[PDB]
DNA sequence: GCTGGACATTATATGTCCCGCTATGACAAAAAACGTCCCGT
DNA sequence: ACGGGACGTTTTTTGTCATAGCGGGACATATAATGTCCAGC
């Protein structure tokens, strides 16, 4: 199948090109269906003269249905799409990437999707459908998973489906969350979008260790924190340091620390310096970074040319994580 | 009866009051005829120009003369008047006993829904819009809203939608919440569905008065708190405290206090006992009983028949109150 | 509840008037949802604006949703129906023509809708709707359902649904057919939309009674007319004789025997005089006129102002039979 | 490699035509180099222009040098050239296979879809489309189709789509049918995909010869028969002989005869032995074996590993038929 | 014996725009309701 | 005293339409593919 493929790649790449751009019409209707013609040509960036050629032959193909409300995936489209997802890959020229981002950084492994998300949005939504397939490959018969608060998160619990193996989910928020998309709100979306269970927590935001212990120390609450304790997986975003201090309420204390420390990237509470090394924690009920080492699957969600140094700066360190990036982050990191 | 007066009052929502209108028209000239259009508009404090038009109306029916000398009854008056008799006790056996409701308890005033919300679960959804509807009434031009966390009040959040006046509307949760049906849960579907504002806060559950007093000594934190003791008004839930503090993480030496001294009744995390004096209070951040007094429009909002003990204990003593309620409780309570 | 209604008809009359056209409004939903405020208003005589009018309306009292593909009823429009269903007919006059059109004609019952489905070609859908409801209080625990194939009886298929009550349901063509509307058509749509099950047969048309009598000699032949002859029910249409013989290949000769005989209706295969004497039957393999005799249930579902005469001569005779039909046959029959 | 090939064809319905044709261009460049134009495009039956086409891309892709005295082969193209000989032939595993059922078979031609349709459900719709495809290269400007009644015309129905050339289609059941799937189903049901037009007839199943005659001798019925010996296109499946007389109401004395003279297939209403003799006929109104000698086109589709017993003893007469089958039927034949 | 270049014809894709559907708002105008208030009978 | 008439004001409903997105459709034009033919080196 190789030797075909990389056949097909020296004698057809004009069909190849063909074949590319008429499964991304099918993945885009995936994303956003029923879409009409108008709305879908502008969200790619083609006329929709151009686009009403192309939808006209896959509806002659049976993968696509035409209504009054627009357009939807015929099963064959659905099942279509499951066949071709790695190769479509290959072409892509993700499959490279992907083994050359491995290399670079401290990863289990990596999955890429195209485009550049801080240019086009539905790319989040991409690594959204990747990022919950890769969950799905990782689940053993009992899992609990903790899950942080953030729109790449957020991005991921509405892509969840219920499990075709029916193997049985527990949610919880490692964050705990700060101000709606609070790590409390993305664990119960993501548990009634799996037909899972889901624990929750208060937000911790910034105050005082002690306050925080009284709160650990107490016992309807302890149940919650062992819970999280024995996650199963954890899955969770990268953000740029400060960003992430200026958009939660941090004293002004901690800013001039997490300045003058030069954080440069953030995860779970935690911000880093450049070599990836901790340099302030915002103190939370809940996970700490001693406790990933113990958690058997990791999946960092995260991407945007401008989380590039970010997301470098967080694997500068092994976190035996699998990262679901974008080909903004990752051809900016990369070269 | 009930029922087919329900279903035509959602195609004429104001059906009793033209009825009872025409009612108290028909007994005034039973009582006074003949009788003009000055003397009968001036005894039923109606605008001459508006009586004018409704006599005229029951002419073209053929139930009052109008003549020279003023208005006398028809034969088919008579008739009718007499068929009103008896029905419209039974057309009005509501706003009786919304009057008589209000003279038991201590209310502001009675809203009764028709039907019993234990055996008929859609009946929650009537007290939802119920309560929406009053709560829009009291609106002032800026309005800040504190909401409970309980399946009534979720009830309320449901049958929420925009205001025609455009008020300017931010809710935040009294109650922090326990657990999904959480008190900021709730807060927030209200005001999406109004198209308002809102603030949030953490779940306080059971622990130490002095991890309480450290949030409570937190700045962004106190914001949120000083906004609640700013509200306009309070949506609130009534419960049977033994099913709340079953349902609830309740410690066990709090139990033994609760069942100790008779809680009958709770609402926003406090506990009465059939006199409706606090015996136990579940420490929150937020709300307390002596803040209730300063807030103007206080609407709670609870009914079925399991309920009616605890609402006549809640209102043993003064709370400025508009209740919503249905049959279920009301004729239980009342017979 | 009469006293009430009564009383409501002479001091609400106005009232009462706004209610029938919302209730007609939401009817025309059911029947066609979705649908948008253009072919809605089309579809009742009135214009849009109007219209548009009155969907706001039952929008705000929770009834209707309106989405980008137009409008559907909500749980509580589709309750609303159920619960006003017969009351409203009384004030449409229905019950009193009803009562009339079965002391006139030989009739089980009679149930009649509004409208005249020669004007308005959707009444034929609520007769459909109007029998499927009266088949469904009509069925046993075991039912052997036959039925005929004209295009009244196609609509009694089209609004077939599951019965709540998962009574046994066998549809079997005791008119066979003639030509896509034949009986067997009809037959398997109904049962279909029942999730029953169903027998079929050949279509009979006209032809010697000795090639009918080798097909009624033959056995897997034999089991399917036993079954018709064991029906519990049997739903008919009614035509007029010269329509009905002039649509099916009716030979000369015997085109000539129904002219001569003046045979002024028709019902599952026979045609009839003014008396409802059988004056010609188009021979086919199942029912015969002396087994309706043993047929515990008959609905003939047939209307339009067109068939008023056709109706009034099959009913010259007992034949112990519910007739659905609407106000164009039913008022141009009695007055 | 044939799960990728067929989902690659449905973006590229000519994929593997242009393989084909690029591998030879190469092949005659390697025996023949240095070669011009005029000579490669005389030898090889293609148009200068396409061929010179087709070499300038081959020449862009490094694959060929084009020079003063003609074209040779790169180091590149030799090394694909290479890589082709083993790919390809598993490239075109089936228009080798196809090639080879033509000269086992008494076939005009095969057409064989990938896959088992005993094993893949969905295969069955993949003969489908095939089998429409080759309809509409067979239809003339008027065409009048007979069609059987099988699960696997059924999938033909279903793929149907309106003609391109908008061709006149009138279709019409050569196998009348025998119980939901009868001819006249699938008949009725191809036509409305075509937006053609179709006749139909009764379900013969199995009757006196004499009973038959009758109908055979009536009129409008005579002009349905003498529709489908007009028939220019007849549409059918192949059955396992045992099989198709145990779905129907086979007489026990025909079930013997059945087996007693070894029937092994079946196809429209005959049962054949293993060298093609008919065997035994279930008598029906309309074609006769003895007919399809002047039908211009017979499509036969069938397929799945329990039919090719079926589909080989069919074939051992000629019947100038194309078969449209998969490789679970053509695999276990030739292998 | 070939390279590229090229001309006339035929086929397919594209641009443009189009009519007939669905939702939200939005301004103007007409009708209805109403608050007093006039007279004669 | 009481009803009919009525005028000015206020409130509510209606008419007209306005546009983005949904489709299948039509007409015109452009771009490309194709079938040969051109020269000299």
């Amino acid at each position: 199948m190789n030797q075909l493929i990389q056949a097909q790649k020296k004698l057809l790449p004009d069909l190849l090109l063909v074949m590319q751009k008429r499964f991304e019409i099918l993945q885009y209707i995936r994303l956003t269906e029923p879409i009409g013609r108008r709305s879908l040509s502008a969200s790619l960036g083609i006329s929709e003269r151009v686009l009403r050629g192309e939808v006209q032959f896959l509806k002659e193909q049976n993968l696509v249905d035409i209504k009054t409300n627009g357009m939807t995936l015929t099963e064959e489209g659905y099942e279509l799409l499951s066949v071709l997802e790695d190769t479509m890959k290959d072409v892509l020229g993700l499959t490279l990437l992907e083994k050359t981002l491995k290399e670079r950084l401290n990863l289990k492994d990596a999955i890429i999707v195209s485009g550049d998300s801080d240019q086009s949005p539905w790319v989040k939504k991409e690594m959204g459908r990747a990022a919950v397939a890769c969950m799905k490959k990782r689940f053993s018969g009992k899992n609990i998973v903790a899950v942080t608060g953030g729109t790449t998160i957020e991005a991921v619990a509405e892509m969840m489906t219920p499990d075709s193996k029916n193997r049985e989910l527990l949610f919880v928020p490692a964050r705990g969350g700060l101000g709606k998309n609070q790590a409390n709100t993305i664990c119960a979306h993501m548990a009634e979008k799996a037909s899972g269970t889901y624990r929750l927590l208060f937000v911790p935001g910034q105050l005082s260790q002690g306050a925080y212990s009284s709160i650990i120390e107490e016992p309807s609450v302890k149940e919650v924190l062992n819970t999280i304790k024995s996650a199963s997986m954890l899955v969770h975003g990268i953000g740029e340091a400060k960003t992430m201090a200026q958009r939660r309420n941090t004293p002004l204390e901690d800013l001039k620390k997490i300045d003058d420390n030069d954080a440069v990237t953030e995860a779970f509470g935690y911000y880093f310096n450049a070599d990836g090394e901790v340099v302030h924690k915002v103190h939370s009920v809940g996970m700490q970074l001693d406790d990933i080492d113990a958690i058997p699957d990791i999946i960092a969600v995260a991407g945007g040319s401008s989380k590039a140094e970010a997301i470098e700066a967080y694997f500068k360190k092994p976190r035996n994580t699998v990262l679901v990036t974008d080909e903004g982050a990752a051809k900016k990191l990369l070269r």
